[PDB]
């Protein structure tokens, strides 16, 4: 193995750039040549591939987004795109690929591996929705973005004795909602993985109101329903002074946190090392607070488990 | 004059607390006793009035919201509420009132003044929509809140070559939209005070796309239409890769900026000084970069003028 | 057990308030009465003890510092202070105490336990210098504070092709320095736990300069030497364009991060639960990414192990 | 006039990039060709001059520092460097120059103008120390950087009933200190332009202590003395629980605020317009809240006047 490729795929996340940096620099420290692949698997098929020198990854560690760009490509799942991407890989002498993205992009890493181009999946997504990892790159930053936004909501809610219903991101995963909900002392948190009871939430808010609390907050994972939809259901059970906000795509951006930058650096390094020892078809992540890797095949049979105990904890904390 | 009251009215804004602090401390430095009035004119009528000692305004300068609370009161405009509030004022020996709020609350300051309780209006609102002032307390902070959020939107937009349509607050005023739009290099800014042309905006975005720009941004004042509504109109004129976000009530909260804290302190001090020299029925603000005051009556005949030249400037800057 | 006390001891840290909140609310949810103890063990001896109602811990989760205050007390280690504190405990009917602080305060938790007042140590310190825990409350926030500050240093360094030597906090622990160093792409990191070589660092900086890098950064744990002292040594080995900054006590403050707020909430809850099951003399923390507890006695025989592999990682990343 | 040059000179400041952007885009909108000049007057003499296309100023508005770099050049004041820079200007067909920097760099703009290359000075410095302007680009951001840092200091000070002495930047100007001091409720502010009295400050702190205040803060402009030096003098007049911090070069960096980005955009545009109407030897800035320009010669006879009334205001606010 002499040359490696890097691509970012799926929805961008803060810290992707730190991962590209880490892969590039650890690879160059081990005698490898590095190539950037733009627009994910889309540019792979198009042949948007270029040499990445060590100097080319300067001033990136603190930068959000992906400087390589990301773009969706359905035909890469099919043999048409596979072969076209592979021909492009061969054209540039690339032997192996690091794929930075969500578990969706891991499919492409596996297909590449099966065609003789060993590949590693690296978790870059805000959602933390990948099996066998407790963290994905971008997740901590999204949580901070949402927390800071909801802190501001709590300021205005408190001045006015208002209840807010707030959508956070997550896709079909409730991890952002639970973590941000606890961090922002939400009265209730509503997620796809665990049952919720609108009437019970209404009762919580009523009791809090009676106890003199000057604000209310329900954090609703976007995967359940919109804030507007939840607010409408809530209003059936009581007369509340309530507003609904949807935080939106700000959760995908911003300079990556200390945790995201370090996580991206650890995982990028691990990916290169796995490749150096002749491994492929692996996804790297965090288990039991340490860096681990698994066959991508094994992830496709499993589901992400979030920290659902946070709901029980917040049940005590919300008064 | 021996005793003064303070109330916050209308939608809260970052820096209201710094204003209460400034009024309280400058009044106490001049031998006056100070009383807090909770829930704006609502608590005035209810008699929610208490002594504010100098120690009671510690640890407030950096705190968002209003610790006195704000709450709407229609009946205070009428003679029913006026007399009830006045009786409450007399009950606590209060001679004068500082009213911190939007130009809507200035009505109450004037009515109070007409009844022998000299009052000063102090501009506390994020919207910057008050005649004869170039700044209101909360405006700079809202602009920062919106800028930081839209910076994050620009990060994710750029990774994906996406156009974003983004609503910012302002009520019926375009000041936030223009200032934030320029600060975030929006392709176009859409405000209530000046005509806009969806087809022309579409042409801007098309040209930018052709020139290789990797993101688009239209900042739409909430006073024009929703981001969803603008996006729908835009899609008529071209096929864009576009999303729509509404920033929401986060713009009302957050720790006040250096400018908001200093502005609140200057204006609070000015209010007390005006009262000391036996003035009433005045609103304080900023003109030609300095602190000024005007008869509240004069504001009711005028309209806020924003810096519309920013649209012409941004016309050159957006490529 | 019917009544519990809470105190914060040692240097304050962001998230202490979230811990008091979590202890108070989880205790009240389990039928316990809660009492605040001000000024750590100092106020314990003075008898500065008061009832903490559930409403009294509202609007605290996002607040830095400790609202109970912290203050040093040498005589509490001695039997004089112990007995005096115990008499005060008995005076208020308190059966058990949660001690939020550094491993130094754990001594007091143990002494209390030995006198029939079961106590739990909870790690509140920015330094992450406690045995058997991978995280202390305040650590993530300090890391963010330092990262954000050093990002700004990197901006100005880059405009001017300057090298910066920067002290971060940590006491005698290098954890902040390593984590922040990696997050800010330092050319070198200098810590008390592992050898460093000024000449080698000078060589790194020289090579980087030759390669066209427009900034330099050495992160020096305060536990090694001052930035001024390091800069002086560095200047012996080369002629550098260099400045030295000491970040200072800002690292101790600021609103706690999402991780610190959740960590404080988990650990506060765990402390209450341990007490409910009749345990005492335990310190709670994080091992293998999960909440654990250990006999305080066992910590006194051990040393904190930091993630020193970060130095090897950063060796590759720094070019 | 067909071609214009842009350079940044002196200490960098957040918003310089927004100014380069604004100059470049407004110039291109008016049919001019634009050239970047690197390393200030140093690269001008070296001939580090290149074409700046409109696309080349994308993704700069939010970026700190100067992407063109800044670097000191003594010989440009002399006729040796002047002629060499001029020959370089002629080599690239450049007719006029926008100089972004401190009033020190304005000397170079004037010399250029005298040699037939009309030039405009644009205020880029954090210090706000330029005659005939109430604001310089970078000033608001530095104030925010210092405010946010000192807020954190106030958190830790309050937990411990500590007094902090804190140096902020400013060079020989007290503007940052006064503005930040008021914004952070300093007990006292110490600046070069107005007398201070250490004994009186000590008395303030003593009285505050007696009144139950849980923190102290003295903001000392770096132009007076170091925080260490002030603390030493203070300790003569009383026994205080005191620490000293120097904020340092973080004040020079960070993403520019909404005000700095808009200010840079207005002033950059104004510079281009002045050049278009055949003007030269002018410095642009803010007076009476509006954009103005003056002969550079006139600035050399005047001194910056800061808002010293803030000291009298803070005298009332500090209790």
């Amino acid at each position: 193995m002499k040359r490696i490729g890097i691509l970012t795929s799926g929805g961008d996340a803060p810290g992707m750039n730190a991962a590209v940096r880490a892969v590039t620099r650890v690879a160059i420290a081990n005698g490898l040549e590095v190539f950037g692949i733009r627009y994910g698997f889309a540019g792979l098929v198009a042949g948007d591939i270029f040499p990445l020198e060590s100097e080319d990854v300067a001033h990136l560690i603190n930068v959000s987004g992906t400087f390589l760009y990301s773009a969706r490509y359905p035909e890469f799942a099919e043999e048409e795109g596979q072969l076209a991407g592979i021909e492009q890989l061969k054209k540039h002498g690339i032997d192996a690929v690091v794929v930075i993205g969500g578990d969706g992009s891991y499919h492409g890493a596996l297909q590449l591996t099966r065609h003789g181009f060993n590949s590693i999946g690296l978790p870059g997504t805000i959602d933390n929705d990948i099996p066998y990892t407790d963290a994905t790159i971008g997740y901590d930053t999204a949580c901070m973005t949402a927390m800071d936004a909801i802190d501001k909501i709590r300021d205005t809610a408190s001045s006015h004795h208002r209840v807010f219903i707030v959508n956070v991101m997550g896709r079909n995963c409730g991890d952002i909602a639970m973590r941000v909900g606890v961090a922002c002392g939400a009265d209730a948190i509503v997620i796809p993985e665990r049952p919720y009871d609108v009437e019970e939430i209404a009762n919580r808010l009523k009791q809090a109101q009676e106890s003199g609390k000057d604000h209310g907050l329900v954090v609703v994972a976007e995967g359940v329903m919109t804030a507007d939809q939840f607010m409408a259901e809530l209003k059936k059970y009581g007369d509340f002074d309530v507003r609904a906000n949807v935080l939106g795509h700000m959760q995908r951006g911003g300079t990556p946190t200390v945790s995201d930058r370090v996580l991206a650096s650890k995982l990028g390094s691990e990916a290169v090392h796995l490749l150096l020892e002749g491994k492929g078809g692996l996804a790297v992540g965090i288990e039991n607070g340490k860096v681990t890797s698994h066959d991508i095949l094994d992830l496709f049979d499993e589901s992400h488990r979030g920290d659902y105990d946070l709901l029980k904890l917040n049940a005590d904390l919300s008064r």
